[PDB]
């Protein structure tokens, strides 16, 4: 099965590992929003949503990136999460008139603005301004996220 388990003998202490030691398995290895669908139907604008918040959720991982303090690959990194979410909020805003929709398309530049601050603030090698604009690009993950409920 695509499970995470192996034929030979477990790891030993509890958690790790999948089991019933507890209400909660606290153990997956992969998390597919729609796995095969995109093999079986095509992308509505609909579902764009389900993979936008996912993009967007790459995002929220940057604090990683001011751990191993990789300021020359984030200039690159960071803009390669930022066009996937681009393409897929380009295509859940098409569904719904342009007007109202342009609240939405705000954000989605608002949230940019931040990702390119934080993109200087990886290049001048600073990582307390790295985090004050991952603090920036988390709020506008979130604002926007709610607006792809």
């Amino acid at each position: 099965e695509a499970r995470p388990i192996v034929v030979g003998p477990p790891p030993p202490l509890s958690g790790g590992l999948p089991g019933t030691e507890n209400s909660d398995q606290a153990r997956d290895g992969t998390l597919p929003y729609t796995k095969d669908r995109f093999y079986l139907q095509p992308l509505p604008p609909t579902e764009a949503a389900q993979r936008a918040k996912v993009s967007a959720s790459e995002i929220l991982n940057v604090k990683q990136f001011i751990d191993r303090k990789a300021w020359p690959s984030l200039q690159n990194d960071l803009r390669l999460r930022a066009s996937y979410l681009r393409y897929d909020l380009k295509t859940v805003i098409s569904a719904k008139p342009k007007d109202e929709k342009k609240s939405l398309q705000e954000l989605t530049s608002k949230l940019f603005s931040s990702i390119d601050n934080l993109d200087h603030a990886a290049k001048i090698k600073s990582p307390t301004e790295a985090e004050k604009y991952y603090g920036q690009t988390v709020s506008n993950i979130n604002e926007v996220l709610a607006k792809l409920g």
